[PDB]
C-alpha cells in the first residue's frame, strides 16, 4: 504494498540503521575479484562509510571489509528493504511530490524486482554486472531525493551516487545519469574492477543504470523484426511461412530466437548442446518441440516446412551436427542460416566443439585448455565448411554478432553481419526502439496501449515510403502477437520499432489518452540503447559506418545532451553498453505522458532529435538507405537543415 | 570590414567554387607538416571524406587537390574554401548578417580564434596547444558561418568534432550550439587514433577554448599566474602582500613568460631566468620583462635593492636558472623568499630543459648529435638545481613545483626530492580554490569597444568590492587577489583581438557579475551584449587526474561522470552554447573537459539564465570535490545549501584513519 509501507522510501539513510544480515531465495552475483591493494581497500571502506553517520562507522567498518572479503563488493546488504517487495507499484502508491519522479521511482524498483533483475539484491539487473546503482546506500538516498524532490529540481547521479537536488525548471530532466564515464585512457576492466569496488563508478549497460530494462520482450521483438527482413533481403520473401531457419543457443538472447521464429510463422531450428538451457526454454515455452537425434529432426523439420505451422523446434545436440547433416542432404530442407553461440568466449564456456559432449567440454576447457582451443577452432572450420556447401546450394546465411565468423576467420574459412548488413539501413531510416511502460501498473492500460499502437501503425503505414511500410508491417505483426506470446514481467511495458513519425504519432496518441481518462495512469517513454542515434559502437551499433568515425563517440554526447534541453523527464549516458566497458558509449532517455500539452511538446520536440541526430549522422558516415528519409525530414520538418553528404563512389 | 562584406559568411561553400590556393599566405606562421602515416585504404578514405562537402562537379579536381594537400601538410585543410576578402578577426556583433544576435555572437567568437593576432596557426585553424583546433577544415568553417547567419532562436547547431552536423529544432532557452571535440569510445582514444582521424576528418583535438570558440588571448595565463603567485605568498609565506617579497623562477616561453608581469601585478619581485635570448629578449620588447641582467653577482644586488625598496619590478636573467640557485647557496643573505621552475621538464631531452653545463647554443648542438650524454648532463643539472634548492630551502626558501614535471623527472634523474618535499600547486593550491567555487570567469564586448571594457572592468571592480563584505574569510582572500587583478588589468594592456577580460569568482561572484553586466546592457551603458564564458580550467568543467581533479584522493579521479554532467546540466539551464572535448590541458585521452558560452542580452530570459546555469556550473564541482574529500569543498557546499533555495546534497561523513 500500500501507500502506507512505501513511505520508507523517503527515509534515506534510516536513523537508527536497520539490523544486520543472506537470502538465496534469489540467484546472486559472482564473487568480485577487484584484487585491491591494501590502500585502495582502506579507501573503499572509508568510500562506503561515507554515507553514514560517524557513530557507525567502527561497526560498519568491520560489516563492509566482511563484504569485500565474501563477496568482492560492498553491497550494504543491511540497508537493502525488506518491508515489502522490491518492485514496480502504481505510480499513486509513491510518497513523492513529484508525479515524473514518482514514474522514476517505478522504474528504478521494476530494474530491482525479483522477477526481472539477474542479481536483485546486487542491483544487477542484467548483463552480469550491469548495475542499478553500486550500492543500497544509494538505493535509499536516491529514492529519498525523488520523494523530496520538486519539478523546479534535478539530481544528478554520478554512477549510482545521488550528488543531490540542484535547481532547475520544470522543462529540464528530473535527473542526470552517468554510469561508468572516464577520462578514456583509464577506461581499463582492471579499472572498472578496481573503481567499482572502491566506490567511484558502475557499469549500467544500457537500460539497467538508466532505470528502464522491462524483461526480455526486446530481445524477441528484435530477433523478430531480423528475422523478418533477413527473409526479405536474403530470400525475397514478405513472408516467413514454411520458411525454414537453422541457428543455434538457446542461451540470454538467443532463447528468444524460438518465439521469434514462431512470430514470423516460420519454422525455426534452434540447437543447444547444454541440457539446462534447453529444457529451460520447453518448460517456459520459449521453445515448443525437442529432437534428439538429427535424422528425426530433419523429417520433423521437412514435414513442418511443406504444412507452413508456425513451430520452434530444438535440438539437443551440437549445432554443427545438423550442419555437416544437411551437407549430406541431397534435398533442400533449411533456407536461413545463423548461429547465435557465445563466440566472443569461444574457449572458455561460450562455443562448444562437435568432437566432445557438453560434459566433456566444460572438464576440457579448463584440464586441456590448448586442446579444447584446438578442437574448437576445427570445429568452426567444420561448421563454415559446412555452411559454404549449403549456401552454394542456395541456402542464405547471416552472423549475429556474436564473432562467429570473426573467430572462425582466426582459424581458417562471405556472409553478411546482422548489425552491418540489416540493422544498420534499418537504424539509417530511423527505425528503432520505443519502448513504453503503463506507470498504473494495470493491464488494461498495456492492452489499450497496444491496440492505440496498432492502430497508428496501421494508418501511418498506407502513407508511408515503400521502405518504410516494410518495417511498419514488421512491427504490426510484431505487436498483434505480442500480448499472446506472455511477455510481460513485472512492469506493464511494451517494445517495438518506430521511426521518427511513428513514435511522435504514437506518443501524442498514447498522451491523449491519458488525457482523455482511457489511460489510468501516465505512459513513460523509453528506449533500449541499441539505437540510431544512442550509441557509438565499433563493434556494433555503428560497425556499419566506414568513414572511420565508428572510433568516435561525438554522436553519442551530442544525443545525450540534445534529449537533455528538449523535454527527456530524465537522460543517461553509459560506457560500453553493450559490446563492454571502454568499447562503447551509449545513452538513453526516458519522457514521462502525463497528457499534457507540455508532455505532447517536450515528446514530439525530444523524439524529432533522438532519431534524425543519428539519421543524419549515419547519411553523413556513409549510409546511403535512409538517404533520401532524411531529405523529406528536412522538407517536412520546419527548422531541420543538415549538412547533405555528397559520397564519392570508391571506384571513382 | 562593413556589414555589406560580411554578408559571404551566409553563403557557405561558394557556387561556384572560389579558385584553387596557388601559393601560401607566409605573413602568417603556419602549421608544422601532420604525419598521421594513413595507409592506402586509409588515405583513400581521408580523401572521399573532405570530398563530402563539396557538389559531385568538383570532386574530379578537388581529389587530387585534396590529394595534393595530404602530400605537402599531411592534413586537407582545404586552403581553397579560405575567405580572403576581409581580415579574419572579431567585429562589431551589429555587422554580422544573422537573423539571431545570439548566433551573431557566436559567429564574432569563433573569428576571434582564427585571428592572426590571436591564433597560432590561423590559417591551418589552430588557435593554440600547435593543434588545439577550431575547425578540421574550412568547408566546416564555411558552413557553420552559413549556419549561424540563417539559424532562428528556435534551432541548435549540432558540432560534431568541427562537422556542422545541421540545424535541429529547440527552443530560445536552448543552446544555439552544442559542440563536441575529439569525443571518442575510450578504448580508441590513443595519440595515434587522433592523429589518423584528424588526417580522416573524424574528429580534431579543440583543447579548452579553441575547440569552443573562447580563446582570448594571454591575459589568461597572466592572471592565471598572478592568482598562483598570490596563493603561493599567503600559503607559503604567510602574507597577504608581496612587496618586498622576491620570487625566484625560470623560463620565459610560452606561459612561463606570463611570470614576469604576475610578480609585478602582485607587487612583488619577481626574478626569471631564460637561458634563450629568444624568449627573454622579445618579452623584454614586449614589457613582460622591466628589466634585463648578464651575471648573477649584479643580478643579486639589483634584486637586494629592488626587495628593499619594495620595489614592483620583473627581473631576467639571461642564463641558466641553475647558475642562480646555486650562487644564492654561497650567497649568505635572505634573497629570494619563494622558488619555482617552469621550465617544460615534460620534455626534458627534447629542448624543454637545458643543462647548466652547456650553454643554449652548445645544448641545442649535442640534443640530436649526442643524445645519450645529452640525457646525462640534464639529469647532472636537475640533481645539482634540486641540491641548491634543498640548501635554500634549510635556508627559509619556500619553493613548489609549477606542474611542469620537475620534480617528477628530477627524481628520475635521482635527485633529492624526497626526505616530494615540495608541494605541487595544482594538488597543494589550485585544488581548494577550485572547491571554493573559484574559478575562470571570462567576457567578451560584442560591440568590439575599448570603452565597454573599461566599464566593465569597472562593473566588475565594484561588484567584487561589495561581495567582500558577506564573504567568507576563504573567500575574501581570492577576491581580493581578482580585485588586485583587475584593477591593473587595463593598464597591463593585455587584450588582443576581441575586447575581453578574464578573472576569477565563485558562485555568487560570476551570478553577480553577470547580473550586472546584464543590467548595464539594457541600460545602454555597455553598447552592445556581453558573452559570457570560461577556460575548461574551472571547478566542474574538467577531470583531470593530473590536474583539475589531482587533488582528489577518493579514487574518482580517473572518472569522467563530473565533466559529462557538468556540460548537460549548463545545456538545459540556459546556456548559449557548450562544449564537451577530449584531452584538454593535460592531452589527448588523459582529460574530459567542457565549458560554457552565455550571452548577456540585456533581458529577462538572460539574467535568468544567467542565474541558474551559473549555480549549477560552479556547486555541481563544488559539491563533488567536497563529496571526494575536499574540506573547503566542503564548507563551501555548506554555505550554498543554506543559501540557495532547492539545493540540497548528499554531505560526506569522513571516517578516521584509524578505523581503518
Ligand atoms: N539480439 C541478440 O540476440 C544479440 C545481439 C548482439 C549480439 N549477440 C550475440 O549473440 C551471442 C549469444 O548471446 P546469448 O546471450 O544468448 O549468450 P549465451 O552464452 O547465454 O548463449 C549461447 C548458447 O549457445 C550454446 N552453444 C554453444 N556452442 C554451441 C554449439 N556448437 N551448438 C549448440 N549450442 C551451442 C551455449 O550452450 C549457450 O546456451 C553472443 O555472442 C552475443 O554477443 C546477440
Ligand atoms: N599556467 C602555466 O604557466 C602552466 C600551466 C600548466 C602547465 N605548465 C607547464 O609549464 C611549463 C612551461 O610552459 P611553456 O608554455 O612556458 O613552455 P616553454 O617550452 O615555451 O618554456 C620553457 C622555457 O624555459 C627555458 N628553460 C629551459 N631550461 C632552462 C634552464 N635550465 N634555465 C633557464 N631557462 C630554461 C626554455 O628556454 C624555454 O624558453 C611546461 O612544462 C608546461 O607543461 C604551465
Amino acid at each position: 504494498s500500500m501507500k502506507k509501507v512505501l513511505t520508507s522510501l523517503a527515509v534515506g539513510i534510516p536513523s537508527p540503521l536497520p539490523p544486520p544480515c543472506l537470502d538465496e531465495s534469489v540467484p546472486h552475483a559472482p564473487k568480485r575479484t577487484p584484487n585491491l591493494s591494501p590502500a585502495d581497500r582502506r579507501q573503499a571502506i572509508a568510500n562506503a562509510l561515507r554515507y553514514f553517520n560517524t557513530a557507525d562507522h567502527e561497526v560498519l567498518a568491520e560489516e563492509f571489509s566482511r563484504e569485500l572479503d565474501e563477496y568482492g563488493h560492498i553491497y550494504m546488504y543491511r540497508l537493502r528493504p525488506t518491508q515489502y517487495e522490491m518492485r514496480a507499484y502504481p505510480i499513486t502508491d509513491y510518497p513523492a511530490k513529484s508525479k515524473y519522479a514518482a514514474a522514476m521511482m517505478m522504474m528504478i524498483m521494476n530494474n530491482l524486482d525479483n522477477r526481472v533483475a539477474m542479481f536483485p539484491h546486487e542491483l544487477i539487473t542484467y548483463g552480469g554486472n550491469g548495475g542499478v546503482f553500486n550500492n543500497w546506500a544509494q538505493f535509499c538516498l536516491t529514492m529519498k531525493y525523488l520523494c523530496e524532490m520538486t519539478d523546479h529540481q534535478t539530481l544528478a547521479l554520478y554512477s549510482g551516487h545521488p550528488l543531490g537536488l540542484f535547481p532547475s525548471h520544470p522543462d529540464a530532466p528530473r535527473a542526470v545519469i552517468t554510469n561508468g564515464m572516464m577520462v578514456p585512457n583509464y577506461s581499463t576492466r582492471e579499472q572498472y574492477d578496481r573503481l567499482y569496488a572502491m566506490g567511484c563508478t558502475q557499469y549500467g549497460q544500457m537500460t539497467a543504470g538508466s532505470f528502464c530494462y522491462i524483461g526480455p520482450q526486446g530481445i524477441v521483438h528484435g530477433t523478430t523484426i531480423t528475422f523478418r527482413n533477413a527473409g526479405r533481403k536474403y530470400l525475397g520473401v514478405e513472408d516467413l511461412a514454411g520458411k525454414v531457419v537453422l541457428t543455434s543457443g538457446l542461451g540470454g538472447m538467443s532463447g528468444a530466437q524460438g518465439k521469434a521464429g514462431v512470430i514470423c510463422g516460420a519454422v525455426v531450428v534452434v540447437a543447444e548442446v547444454d541440457p539446462n538451457a534447453l529444457y529451460k526454454r520447453k518448460g517456459q515455452g520459449w521453445l515448443m518441440e525437442v529432437e534428439t537425434d538429427v535424422e528425426a529432426l530433419l523429417r520433423r523439420v521437412r514435414a513442418a516446412s511443406a504444412a507452413k505451422e508456425a513451430v520452434s523446434i530444438g535440438f539437443l545436440g551440437n549445432v554443427v551436427t545438423v550442419w555437416e547433416r544437411l551437407v549430406k542432404e541431397k534435398d533442400e530442407i533449411v533456407h536461413l542460416g545463423s548461429d547465435q553461440t557465445s563466440c566472443h568466449n569461444p574457449f572458455n564456456g561460450g562455443y562448444y566443439p562437435v568432437q566432445l559432449t557438453f560434459e566433456e567440454s566444460k572438464k576440457m576447457m579448463v584440464e586441456d585448455p590448448a586442446m579444447f582451443k584446438e578442437l574448437v577452432q576445427e570445429s568452426l572450420r567444420r561448421q563454415v565448411a559446412a555452411i559454404n556447401e549449403m549456401s552454394a546450394r542456395g541456402l542464405r546465411f547471416w552472423d549475429y554478432g556474436n564473432s562467429f565468423l570473426l573467430e572462425a576467420s582466426r582459424a581458417g574459412a562471405r556472409y553478411p553481419s546482422y548489425v552491418q548488413d540489416i540493422m544498420g539501413d534499418i537504424f539509417a531510416l530511423g527505425f528503432g526502439p520505443f519502448r513504453w511502460v503503463c506507470t498504473s501498473c494495470l493491464p488494461e492500460d498495456l492492452e489499450l496501449t497496444d491496440r492505440i499502437a496498432t492502430e497508428t501503425l496501421e494508418k501511418l503505414m498506407k502513407d508511408a515510403s515503400t521502405k518504410s511500410q516494410k518495417q511498419i508491417s514488421d512491427n504490426l505483426l510484431w505487436i498483434k502477437q505480442a500480448g499472446e506470446n506472455k511477455l510481460v514481467v513485472g512492469s506493464q511495458a511494451r517494445i517495438l520499432y518506430a521511426d521518427c513519425e511513428g513514435r511522435q504519432t504514437i506518443a501524442k496518441n498514447f498522451n491523449d489518452a491519458v488525457r482523455d481518462g482511457r489511460l489510468k495512469g501516465p505512459v513513460v517513454l523509453s528506449r533500449d540503447h541499441h539505437d540510431v542515434s544512442g550509441t557509438d559502437s565499433p563493434f556494433r551499433e555503428t560497425s556499419d559506418l566506414y568513414d572511420g568515425s565508428s572510433l568516435t563517440a561525438d554522436m553519442a554526447v551530442q544525443n545525450v545532451i540534445g534529449d537533455a534541453f528538449r523535454g527527456a523527464t530524465w537522460v543517461s549516458l553509459h560506457n560500453g553498453g553493450g559490446t563492454g566497458w571502454g568499447e562503447a558509449t551509449n545513452g538513453g532517455f526516458c519522457l514521462v505522458l502525463d497528457g499534457s500539452a507540455d508532455a505532447e511538446r517536450r515528446a514530439k520536440l525530444m523524439l524529432l532529435w533522438d532519431v534524425l541526430n543519428g539519421v543524419t549522422r549515419r547519411a553523413w558516415s556513409g549510409n546511403a538507405c535512409g538517404h533520401e528519409a532524411m531529405l523529406r525530414a528536412v522538407s517536412r520538418v520546419e527548422g531541420l537543415h543538415v549538412t547533405v553528404p555528397q559520397h564519392v563512389h570508391p571506384d571513382v
